[PDB]
């Protein structure tokens, strides 16, 4: 169509990888830079403040396991968002294809899921909407956190938190929900589940859930710590972060802090756009720092990424 006109200037189209809604993800390339990324391709016309709040969450949060947005472009009838490339798939068809995770397996996996939300905690918002289909694997086997529907509002019923589902809400919601998370991870089924939803919420009030046999005391205490009914009961972040379970086979707390910076700009990266838009340092390393979400901002961040692989900084 001519909705595509602006893409078609910056992307070089792929592979569609999302038959379903707005919710449809075609592959593409960065014609510049050469590094492949993803584009969401959302039409207004046909929810779209879910869209509003995901894109905002996106342009103030930036973290090493949270999917970055590069470039977002709205025509009339489309908005176009440009994704980190995740080819390693979900956590979800990871778990129900291995037939549940160890422990030293799920600790590897879980230590990146505390990071990042940690990260969007400390950052003021809370994500919501927690479940394996919502983290997703990068080509170097870590994990990216998706979805940002919900924020600082009930996500999925089988990970929403007691008070949530009462209507008694911030940031507790997610700490149960990664102990549902954790959970699924070592046993390869919910710890709350059944036919109807007034049933499960029945299930989730009440708090009792089985202990599978091939469960540590370690785990089983870190459960039962995660997964209080009372979210004044529940373990508090900055006390996850450096728990003994976490601890177990890493002698250090989980590094939570954000590699990934808003006001640094790499000088390899600022040269080498300066070279290509016929300016100088100064007048471009502002021009960077505008964060505009724009063709600009998109080349940076997939520059700064093409640098990290190995590869020589260079556009075409
Ligand atoms: N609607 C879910 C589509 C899954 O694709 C993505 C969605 C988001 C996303 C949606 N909302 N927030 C982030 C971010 C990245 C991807 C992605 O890179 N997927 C992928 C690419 C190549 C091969 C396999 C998978």
């Amino acid at each position: 169509m001519k909705d595509y006109d602006e893409l078609l200037k910056y992307y070089e189209l792929h592979e569609t990888i999302g038959t379903g809604g707005f919710a449809k993800v075609k592959l593409a390339c960065h014609i510049l830079t050469g590094e492949m990324v993803a584009i969401k391709i959302m039409d207004k016309n046909t929810d779209l403040p879910r869209i509003k709040t995901e894109i905002e969450a996106l342009k103030n949060l930036r973290h090493q396991h949270i999917c970055q947005l590069y470039h977002v472009l709205e025509t009339a009838n489309k908005i176009f968002m440009v994704l980190e490339y995740c080819p390693g798939g979900e956590l979800f068809d990871y778990i129900i294809s291995q037939d549940r995770l160890s422990e030293e397996e799920t600790r590897v996996v879980f230590r990146q899921i505390v990071s990042a939300v940690a990260y969007v905690h400390s950052q003021g918002y809370a994500h919501r909407d927690l479940k394996p289909e919502n983290l997703l694997f990068d080509e170097y086997h870590k994990l990216k956190l998706i979805d940002f529907g919900l924020c600082a509002c009930c996500g999925a019923l089988a990970y929403a938190a007691p008070e949530l589902i009462q209507g008694k809400s911030g940031s507790e919601a997610d700490v149960w929900s990664m102990g549902i998370l954790l959970y699924v991870l070592m046993c390869g089924f919910l710890p709350f589940d059944d036919d109807t939803a007034a049933a499960l919420v029945a299930k989730i009030m009440r708090g009792k859930y089985d202990v599978p046999k091939w469960l540590s005391p370690s785990s089983i205490l870190l459960l039962q710590q995660m997964l209080q009914v009372d979210p004044k009961k529940r373990i508090s972040m900055k006390n996850l972060l450096n728990h003994p379970w976490i601890m177990q086979d890493y002698n250090y707390p989980v590094e939570w802090q954000s590699k990934n910076p808003f006001i640094h700009l790499d000088d390899d990266c600022v040269t080498e756009l300066s070279v290509h838009h016929r300016n100088n340092r100064q007048t471009m390393e502002d021009l960077i720092s505008l964060w505009q979400y724009d063709h600009l901002t998109a080349t940076y961040l997939l520059l700064l990424a093409k640098k990290a692989r190995g590869k020589p900084v260079r556009l075409r």
